[PDB]
């Protein structure tokens, strides 16, 4: 949601 943090992070 809202977009993606690679490494530390999340993806939605």
């Amino acid at each position: 949601h809202x977009x993606c943090i690679p490494x530390e992070x999340v993806c939605x």
